[PDB]
């Protein structure tokens, strides 16, 4: 189970070191350069919640997913996680709810206290 493999073999990339965001790398990228806060970032991803009740992908178009890193435009987990990734990398994250949607959740899509899993490919980044 990709999520179990991460829960068991994944690196804790939080600062508080509370296992709230766990990472395994799946395809090593190119270079040493990983993006900076305020970079426009381009990714393809697949995401599910632990309930198994919802699944989302960017792949539900050709359009890639585009955000400004570190600006809280996404969940904290992504601002943390993607910032560790190199151009061309693919990685798995498992996220406790405190780094996703927390106790409030985001109903009706995300319930209260949900745990999330993502597969992420980092295509490229550029300074805004
Ligand atoms: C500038 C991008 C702004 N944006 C933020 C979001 C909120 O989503 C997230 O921050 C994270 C990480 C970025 C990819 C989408 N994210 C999600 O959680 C998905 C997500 C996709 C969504 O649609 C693509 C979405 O609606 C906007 C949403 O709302 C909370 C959350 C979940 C993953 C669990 C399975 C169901 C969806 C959606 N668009």
């Amino acid at each position: 189970g990709a999520p179990a493999t991460v829960t068991e073999q994944g690196e804790d990339i939080t600062s508080k070191k509370d296992r709230g965001v766990l990472k395994i790398v799946k395809r090593v990228g190119n270079g040493e350069e990983t993006p900076m806060i305020g970079d426009k970032v381009y990714v393809h991803y697949k995401g599910k919640l632990s309930n198994g009740k919802k699944f989302d992908s960017s792949h539900d178009r050709n359009e890639p997913f585009v955000f400004s890193l570190g600006k809280g435009q996404v969940i904290k987990a992504w601002d943390i996680g993607v910032a560790t990734m190199k151009k061309g990398e693919i990685a798995h994250l498992l996220i406790k709810p405190e780094y996703a949607y927390g106790s409030a959740g985001s109903l009706p899509k995300i319930p209260s206290n949900a745990t999330l899993f993502f597969e992420i490919e980092l295509l490229d980044f550029k300074g805004e």
